[PDB]
């Protein structure tokens, strides 16, 4: 394939001469077909040949048309020559509406275009390395690149328009491949938002008989859902709140409805609703999302109330059940303290704290069924949760080493009684303000302070060692000298014995060394610990408390295990009016902007 | 200096007296004359802390007859991602007095920190780091089971005996090994100490702990009974300087 | 004063001094150990590429929505 080497120019006399030369090569395309594979070049003659470009305007009088039509064999596929050189998942569309020509694509479209271009690869990342992901479909990529041109282009196209319901290997569609590109720049958040609505306005223009939000890729999410789980924020809110006027009206969420004066109710609709329904929002952003920022996620506006008014739902029965707790705890510190008409009732309050362990190790052995992917992805986020199980483990494991009539039960009783007095903590959650600053802690202290403590252990057990390597030829065991550490930061066993076989001075001063490294840590935890305070103050704490009180009305809305899964009930404000019907969720708000803006 | 003014004039002349010289005597780069210290412009700013001018010169980009003398290369770009070639006189290699030493050893100026972090060198770290995390993490188990070794010794010091006494030599010979290196890094960085040492005041602690070790082995080789402080001194700094 | 230094010290200053210290331990052991001689200095980065002047390179991919809100 000479015309392709030479083809350096970018249109003339020598292309047509060429191509009337060869003519396939006179009836035999053995060479022909042997250059067109790898090798000869290592790209394909349409890539070439589409980024002459042009300084002035991107010319359509290459020869791409006449040679496409000259080259008349089985195979006249406009895509890379042996499907992958180093651009895996690359075709000849791509490229083309990568470049903004229209003449190219719009000639191209009435020959074998090839729609829906399921490529192999899939290597490295998404589907290619270098590659961005954009949804591996000519339309996708097009709405990705901010050109309308060729998104209407390719919706109404004379021949047969390109389906938007369109899916990739991965499921995707064009919608999620915008939800994936929807970064919080503030420039790529405009581009994306854009589009977006641009794009669901085409689709009820061209395809008003199907939705296009509910087509699920192969996860099973929508790109309200994936949008939640991804943890992008500028998409999310609009897909949450977007109100459109005119035509446009049904394809619109919320619905200003009302106003009698500075306050109008906005009627939110909701996917999100936990209802009959699983996989909700709510628990995509409460449990599968881990942004770092999925925290801001539950506080925008509909999300806010609506878990504002399950909070307040579900307050009797988050009370009622720290009052059970706190009663079985008063019981469970009685029986320990008062262990050895009294023996029936030491007999009825360990069968009680048997009865109560067994029935919080089923409940977190049921929570941990049930959460099977958050506790395999990371169970960090609510480690008290599996504290519970521990304490409940405990008692269990107690009460079978007094079944055995033992005497190493009272160890294991005991540390469950501490564990739970520990963990009365989990509590806290609600109630009020007071939590906003108990909530935050355990996400730096965790950090901080494990990494802080295995230094400072370090350092104890070696100054330890030492003293015993002193002490040998007062610090007689390894055990017993780090005690002394220990005590050393507060407390001491100064005031070496006399005559320490003339080592008294060297004792005394790594004795100081130790004091001076412990009080140096202690410095470097406080202002640690400080480090990150000025900065997590402004909105974070909030959004985590109110993320902290979404996971927990989630996961008590699912009702006792004692009591199956009742029947999820509470389908807030049901069906209401705007010919489709869909349920709502009214929230009264008052901006005294309307007025100085809507005469 | 990093003035606003002054880097906007310094830059304006240096990409105009660049492209004057080209214009004039391409035959010979203007930027690979060194002074009498042995350094190239892009060095010398690298030297004296400037980070603006550094860091224009790092990845300057030119279009037309001047894109020989750019630095970077946008190349291509498929999307919304694009590959510069950032051309490097700053690679180790086979060189010796790269601009990486220059701004980790050479450099004293406050701002030093915020040279490495650009784009083109931070990429650059974090592939070396890449490639010799292996090292390091088999290094720093190797220091970590040497010290148990002596933590081991230390302790239980009065078959066994055939124990204690392998113990004991490999101790020394880990002590001189240490005592050899931490010797052979200050020969080799003899300006950075000459200069200023308490930016790694670390590896000065390294060689201190080494000496205190082969001491103290002299001191058990002169059968003394003074021998255990400083083993015990060398074992409480060794654990200090795990850190 | 310990406090007095740590406002104006955790917006960048950390980090850079944290990637200051990580280019000082690769620098140094790039070298290789003493025992080891000083190994060969191998691993040209990237070694030569294109761009009639051939000089050794190394390629960095950065994203940037700001290109094509510019250049249409």
């Amino acid at each position: 394939d000479r015309d392709r080497l030479f083809s350096v120019v970018s249109r003339g006399v020598p292309e047509e001469l060429t191509g009337l030369l060869e003519y396939l090569r006179w009836n035999s395309k053995y060479l022909t077909d042997s250059a067109y594979t790898e090798g000869s070049t290592g790209k394909t003659c349409l890539m070439k040949a589409v980024l002459n470009l042009q300084d002035g305007v991107n010319a359509c009088i290459m020869p791409l048309l006449q040679i496409d039509k000259d080259s008349g064999n089985p195979k006249p596929l406009v895509n890379a020559q042996c499907i992958d050189e180093f651009y895996q998942g690359h075709s000849a569309l791509h490229i083309a509406i990568e470049k903004r020509s229209l003449q190219c694509v719009k000639l191209l479209v009435e020959n074998g275009a090839d729609v829906h271009l399921r490529a192999c690869g899939r290597f490295f990342q998404k589907h290619q390395g270098t590659c961005f992901y954009f949804g591996e479909l000519p339309l996708s990529l097009a709405a990705c690149t901010k050109q309308w041109d060729v998104v209407t282009y390719l919706l109404e196209n004379p021949h047969q328009p390109a389906s938007l319901e369109a899916t990739d290997s991965l499921g995707n569609t064009v919608l999620h491949a915008l939800v994936m590109i929807a970064d919080n720049s503030p420039e790529n958040s405009a581009l994306v938002i854009h589009m977006y609505d641009g794009l669901l306005q085409m689709g009820a223009r061209l395809c008003p008989t199907v939705q296009l939000e509910e087509i699920s890729n192969h996860q099973g999410l929508t790109p309200l859902k994936l949008a939640a789980k991804e943890g992008k924020i500028e998409i999310f809110r609009h897909i949450l709140q977007r109100e459109f006027s005119g035509p446009y009206q049904p394809l619109s969420r919320k619905f200003t409805e009302w106003c009698y004066g500075p306050v109008r109710v906005s009627l939110y609709d909701l996917s999100s609703v936990d209802s009959w329904e699983k996989n909700s929002v709510l628990e995509i952003i409460a449990f599968h999302c881990k942004s770092p920022n999925r925290h801001r996620m539950v506080v925008l506006e509909p999300l806010n109330k609506l878990l504002q008014e399950k909070w307040d739902r579900l307050v009797s029965r988050f009370f009622f059940n720290f009052a059970c707790y706190l009663v079985y705890m008063f019981i469970f510190t009685v029986v320990a303290y008062h262990q050895p008409f009294g023996e029936s009732m030491l007999l009825l309050g360990h069968i009680l704290i048997l009865l109560g362990g067994i029935y919080l190790l089923l409940g977190q052995l049921w929570y941990f069924w049930r959460r099977r992917l958050f506790i395999w992805i990371s169970f960090m986020d609510s480690y008290f949760e599996i504290l519970f199980l521990l304490q409940a483990l405990l008692t269990v494991l107690s009460q079978v080493l007094r079944f055995m009539e033992t005497e190493w039960y009272l160890p294991l009783l005991v540390l469950s009684l501490v564990l739970g007095w520990l963990n009365l903590l989990y509590y806290t959650r609600g109630f009020q303000h007071t939590g906003i600053y108990s909530v935050m802690i355990q996400k730096v202290i965790l950090r901080d302070l494990l990494r802080f403590l295995l230094v400072y252990l370090v350092f104890l057990f070696g100054f330890a060692v030492a003293l015993v390597s002193l002490s040998r030829e007062p610090y007689r065991s390894i055990l017993d000298a780090s005690l002394e550490l220990f005590k050393f930061t507060i407390g001491m066993g100064e005031l070496a014995f006399q005559e320490q076989l003339r080592f008294r001075g060297v004792v005394l001063l790594l004795l100081l060394a130790y004091v001076l490294l412990t009080y140096v840590l202690l410095l470097n935890m406080l202002i640690a610990l400080m480090s990150e305070t000025v900065n997590h103050v402004a909105d974070n704490s909030w959004s985590i408390w109110k993320l902290q009180k979404a996971i927990s009305v989630l996961e008590m809305e699912n009702g006792y295990w004692w009591c199956r899964r009742k029947k999820h009930r509470e389908g807030r404000l049901l069906k209401v009016g705007t010919p489709d019907e869909r349920w709502c969720f009214r929230v009264e708000e008052v901006n005294w902007a309307a007025w100085e803006k809507t005469l």
